[PDB]
Order: structure tokens, then C-alpha cells, then sequence
């Protein structure tokens, strides 16, 4: 709610920037400068294999930052537009959520820990699979489903 | 309550010490004498890298220990000036208590077990993070978050 910043290019939003744990995490596709004017002046590490950047968080700034963790057992999920459903080790939502611009909303469970980043989506009829990165114990993986577009 | 004496340095009260287990412990960096009489014959060892220094306790007074374990599930905890939450390894309390000279008081459990002694603490907006000086089997630790200071 008031941990989610907007990214800004002449006066459009094309994505947004989130705070977990003690890192900003931002998708690699989307071009902009950050609105806030603490944020704006930090140092990125970019990674082309998981298209993700990073910085550290300020000292002031600590007490928004989220819950996270890695245990995904099957069940359903919350976002922003409504519930996700999670089965087989994939993403699901129904068609027709979603818009280009709307990359980097994070997913939540019962009780508001962060568990994943979503970026880009695949087409299908009467559901739609996402394009989505996680991480595990000590280490980030990237899942891409075929066919997937970015958002 | 009563496991707890103070240490004065010219009329001025510094800090605490406590009597935990068979050990007498105190922090390093407070100056001063201790009030009680039987205390302040003993001869005490040093070490600068984990900011501590032990006595053992004389015989007659062993009557007043307090019990002690290394357990530390996820949860609530209390002291003197409130109550203390412990979630992703480390210890948060309410902006604005605890002030300088208060250093050394015992966290206390459920059942009234020792677990930790606060030396210092780092301030932030809405919310402060302390540094602690902890055990597990057989050996004691030090944590301290970044812009940390001294109590």
C-alpha cells in the first residue's frame, strides 16, 4: 500500500519500483527516473540474465520495507486486481486483467508476505499464464512460460 | 528486581549489572564502581571484541540467579519499558523510549528466562533496531545494525 513507488518518463507512467526486505528491485525493460528524490541518487548493479536492478536502502527508510519468504505451497494468492491462483508451479489469472504499463506489482499471501515480481504475460483464451521471477534459498530464478509478451 | 545492581561513577548513575547463571557480567564501555560492597573486590577479565567483561559469583549469593536458555522462536518479548517483537533476527522497539544510561538491562521470556543484554541501538523514523550481545551452545555472539550507538 505505502511501500510502492511510481517510475516517470515526461509525464507518463510505464512501471513501478518496489521495496522488499532491505533491497529496491525495479524491471530492466522499463526506461525513467524514479519520482522520489532520496531514491533517485543511488548506485544500480544491473543483471542482463534476470533483468532485475538493485540498490541498498537508506537508513531512514527502513521501517516500510516488507516481509518475504520462499515456502509456496499450492493455494490461491492477492494482488492488486484480485486473486491469483497457483497450481502445478504456475501463474495464472483470468483474462482481460492487465495492461501494458502495469509490470512490477508485487504478489502476496494470507498474511502479506512478498513472494514474487511479475513482468510480462503469455496470451491464451480463457486464462492467462505470467511471466514471472522468484528466489529460492540463496539464489534467483526467472520462469518463462512460451510465447510471452512483455507488459 | 532483585538480581539487578547499579553501578555510579561522582553521584552519577551509568548502567547496570546483572547476575545471570554462576557469571557477573557488565559492559565495558560504562565507567564507574559498583554499589554493592562484596562486588567490588573481585577481579575481572577483559575482551574488547565482543564488548563484555565476567566475574564469577561469590558463594553465598548464589541464592539470587536467575535461569537462563537459548531458545529464541519468533515472537513477543518484554523488559523494563515495554514490549519487544522479535521477527527476522532482530530486536524493534517504539521510537523514542529508551534513553542514553540505560544500557545493560536483561530481555526477559515468557517464563522469565534471560536471553539477551542491549548495549546501544540504532534510531530511524518510525521505529529503532538494537544491538545486542547474545549466546548460543557454547559460545556468545555480538550483532549490530548499521548507524549504530552507544546507550
Amino acid at each position: 500500500n505505502d511501500c510502492i513507488f511510481e517510475v516517470k518518463h515526461e509525464g507518463k507512467v510505464m512501471g513501478y519500483a518496489c521495496l522488499v526486505g532491505d533491497k529496491v528491485m525495479k524491471p530492466a525493460h522499463v526506461k525513467g527516473t524514479i519520482d522520489n528524490a532520496d531514491l533517485a541518487k543511488l548506485a544500480f548493479k544491473r543483471s542482463s540474465k534476470y533483468d532485475l536492478e538493485c540498490a541498498q536502502i537508506p537508513v531512514h527508510m527502513k521501517s516500510d520495507a516488507s516481509k518475504f519468504t520462499h515456502e509456496k505451497p499450492e493455494g490461491y494468492y492477492n494482488w492488486h486486481h484480485g486473486a491469483v491462483q497457483y497450481s502445478g508451479g504456475r501463474f495464472t489469472i483470468p483474462t482481460g486483467a492487465g495492461k501494458p504499463g502495469d509490470s512490477g506489482r508485487p504478489i502476496f499471501d494470507n498474511k502479506g508476505r512478498v513472494v514474487a515480481i511479475v513482468l510480462g504475460g503469455a496470451n491464451e483464451g480463457a486464462r492467462t499464464a505470467l511471466s514471472v521471477v522468484t528466489w529460492n534459498k540463496d539464489i534467483v530464478t526467472k520462469i518463462t512460460p512460451e510465447g510471452a509478451e512483455e507488459w
